[PDB]
């Protein structure tokens, strides 16, 4: 009925390499933060606001034409979003989905450029609607997937173009379904991949195609479990990744696919483990980038290849530390001032 | 009425991150040659035989749901086309997609995951056909965009997901057309960007969400031109990357998106100039990668984030060198009997 400490804003690197930053303010609006240019250490526009009042996390996707679209629970707990009119233009006014969500939205694009929004319903299970056509409206009507979830969804694409959600069961096990088609609406039943977790799951693709889930354990270490053939079962069993952490993981690749996972310490610094030498490579001993942070971390690759990591810090001020040549750089201030919106906690 | 010598083959880096390459043997049939392993340095799998009779460079490309399809012209000069049945399985026979063709087709995904391929026709005219539905069949009945081409055209999505093609025109200049809309059928005039070319052009879209264009000139330089506004005019001036080039230029991005061009040299080795410092920075001089090549080199990015060259050797099988650590590797052989199938020469 818990879960560890969530990222405080979603990021992506835009169709013209740009990091933008989306987070909740006290006022319970949306504002957002971009890089001016496509580069490490690119001077930021600061904090504006998209206004809307929320409920939930606030998620930012990019539709296949680069168009950015916002997803997030409104005061109505209905499904709102927001979305550019044009690439590199301005933005509609929020709109409803209508819907009751009790989670964060988790979206993903079919392969048909369809985005589909995941999210849990009043029953507590999983729900779902989609885009009639590739980046438009009109939207589908609203369905259930079924299932029991305690924690919010996690979609991800497989590499033969099935959506897969992740999400905590009633039992604290890791659960799963899938499309048995790409762009459909025939899915499978929910299933198992056991363990405990105590943390959101967080879902990447691997370089060569195989989905890899990681979430904290029952004993505050990071787990992980994988598909072990491409878009395919059987997984893995779960492995340790060992650490003590205070928040939800954070997992990103490096630009020569080396995963890197990033989380709170017990010392609330800011803790990674990478794998080494290889996208194939053994993980790392977890090291400290030091900070003082109030949130999970939020790790993207930016134009340049490098990874940065953004954590809300003692003040409620979004800082930002960047992989350098040698190392990483001192933690700086985008300012703002961000609450935990979370719709699950 | 000619262009540089042209690249030999066509390669992907796959759904499951292995490097995948196709060439046409001394039977006119289609050969292919995969990595075992997604890595640097992995084993090929050797050349197997996809038959057919072919008149064009095949060319490969990833549907949205990951299943490679291969595009060639036929003995008939019809466009034929070959795809796996699914994303890491065997292949359909060849299928005809009518049509007279007199280029090497060109393949990009429109956002809706709808592939659509340009090629050239009797009238010299550039003509499109697509699928009808995502990753799928039935195709669209041909059409033409009209212009007068004396290059293979080259197509590219822009970063707000309009299609763009480019092809050199009856006075030897640079000429494009692109959709004023992605996924449609609504396109510009053609529209002249000038210069001079003695090759087919290649097109990249910068990490910025620029296209930019390479060829070889009149004077055998390597020349680029970019939009200066992402998926935008006006273009920037002609400007030379200067060397002295004996095939047409292949260009690739570093795992930190920094642009990389490859062409023979008048020694008739690989030579290359890279972006430095950053994709926002200025050119290397040319340098040498040593070999004797009797093809243009073709550059890709594997599942390590780095570049691999191939291009044929004086015994025509099929040479392979790849970026290092300190430097780049010593040419090794994958064997094989290659021709320059190309529509075009
Ligand atoms: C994003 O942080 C914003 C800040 O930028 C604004 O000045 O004031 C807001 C509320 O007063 C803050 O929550
Ligand atoms: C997303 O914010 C929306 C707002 O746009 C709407 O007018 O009113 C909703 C509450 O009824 C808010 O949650
Ligand atoms: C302009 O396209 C937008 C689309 O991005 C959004 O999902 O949905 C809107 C309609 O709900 C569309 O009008
Ligand atoms: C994933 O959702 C639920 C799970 O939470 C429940 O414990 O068990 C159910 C079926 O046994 C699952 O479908
Ligand atoms: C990841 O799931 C659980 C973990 O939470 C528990 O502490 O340890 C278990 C094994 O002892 C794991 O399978
Ligand atoms: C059809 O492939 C699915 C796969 O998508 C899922 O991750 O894992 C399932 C097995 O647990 C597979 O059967
Ligand atoms: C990221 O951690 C930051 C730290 O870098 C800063 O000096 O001090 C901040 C508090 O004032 C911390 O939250
Ligand atoms: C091998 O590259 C790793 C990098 O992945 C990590 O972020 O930071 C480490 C310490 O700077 C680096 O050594
Ligand atoms: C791809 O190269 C192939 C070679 O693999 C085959 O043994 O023999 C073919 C023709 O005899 C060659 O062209
Ligand atoms: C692509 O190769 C095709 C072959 O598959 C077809 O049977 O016959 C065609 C010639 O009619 C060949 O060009
Ligand atoms: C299985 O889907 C394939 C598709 O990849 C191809 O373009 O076209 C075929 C029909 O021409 C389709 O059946
Ligand atoms: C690009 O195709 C042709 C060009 O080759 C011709 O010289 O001029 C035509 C129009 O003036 C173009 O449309
Ligand atoms: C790239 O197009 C041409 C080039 O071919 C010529 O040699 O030199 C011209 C300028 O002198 C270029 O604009
Ligand atoms: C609408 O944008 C198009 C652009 O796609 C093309 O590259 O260049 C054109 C100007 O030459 C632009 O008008
Ligand atoms: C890539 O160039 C190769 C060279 O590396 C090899 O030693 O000798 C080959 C000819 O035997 C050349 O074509
Ligand atoms: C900075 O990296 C460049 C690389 O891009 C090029 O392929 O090869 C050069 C020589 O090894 C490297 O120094
Ligand atoms: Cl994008
Ligand atoms: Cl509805
Ligand atoms: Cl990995
Ligand atoms: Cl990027
Ligand atoms: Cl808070
Ligand atoms: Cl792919
Ligand atoms: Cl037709
Ligand atoms: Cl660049
Ligand atoms: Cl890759
Ligand atoms: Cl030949
Ligand atoms: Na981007
Ligand atoms: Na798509
Ligand atoms: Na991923
Ligand atoms: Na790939
Ligand atoms: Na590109």
């Amino acid at each position: 009925s818990t879960i560890a400490l969530s990222e405080i804003v979603s990021v992506v690197n835009t169709s013209d390499g740009r990091l933008e930053v989306f987070g909740v303010g006290t006022d319970k609006a949306v504002w957002h933060n971009r890089q001016m240019a496509p580069h490490t250490g690119s001077p930021w526009s600061g904090w504006s606001s998209l206004k809307g009042q929320v409920t939930s996390k606030p998620v930012v996707y990019i539709n296949t034409d680069g168009r950015l679209e916002v997803f997030a629970r409104g005061t109505d707990n209905a499904l709102w979003h927001i979305w550019q009119t044009a690439t590199n233009a301005g933005w509609s006014n929020w709109q409803s989905l209508g819907g009751v969500i009790t989670s964060n939205p988790a979206i993903y694009a079919n392969t048909d450029g369809r985005l589909e929004v995941f999210a849990r319903g009043a029953d507590n299970a999983l729900w779902h609607i989609s885009q009639t056509t590739a980046h438009s409206g009109p939207w589908s009507s609203w369905a259930s997937l079924n299932g029991v979830i305690t924690s919010n969804p996690t979609v991800h694409i497989n590499s033969d173009g099935r959506l897969e959600v992740f999400a905590r069961g009633t039992d604290n096990a890791l659960w799963h379904i899938w499309q048995t088609a790409p762009d459909s609406n025939l899915w499978s039943s929910w299933e198992s991949l056991n363990g405990i977790i105590t943390s959101d799951p967080v879902v990447i693709d691997t370089a060569d195609g195989r989905l890899e889930v990681f979430a904290r354990g029952a004993d505050n270490a990071l787990w992980h479990i994988w598909q072990t053939i491409s878009h395919s079962g059987p997984w893995s069993g779960w492995q340790s990744l060992n650490g003590v952490i205070t928040s939800a993981p954070a997992v990103a690749k490096n630009c020569d696919n080396r995963l890197e996972a990033f989380a709170r310490g017990t010392d609330n610094a800011l803790w990674h483990t990478w794998q080494t030498v290889s996208h194939s490579g053994p993980w790392s001993s977890w090291q400290s980038l030091n900070g003082v942070i109030t949130s999970a971390p939020t790790a993207v690759r930016d134009a340049d290849g490098r990874l940065e990591v953004f954590a809300r810090g003692t003040d409620n001020a979004l800082w930002l530390t960047w992989q350098t040549a040698s190392s990483w750089s001192p933690w700086i201030s985008l300012g703002g001032v961000l609450i935990d919106a979370s719709a699950i906690k």
